[PDB]
């Protein structure tokens, strides 16, 4: 469990699609904006 924030270039969505193929699981959360993808 590790909070990694990304750009607003939408490479957080790329990171969802990419890191899932290697990392345990990523959790994309734009709570009040700010693409905070917490990967395990």
């Amino acid at each position: 469990t590790q909070t990694q924030e990304f750009d607003n270039e939408e490479e957080a969505r790329k990171a969802e699609k990419e890191l899932r193929k290697e990392n345990r699981r990523v959790t994309v959360t734009q709570e009040n904006g700010r693409w905070r993808v917490t990967w395990d």
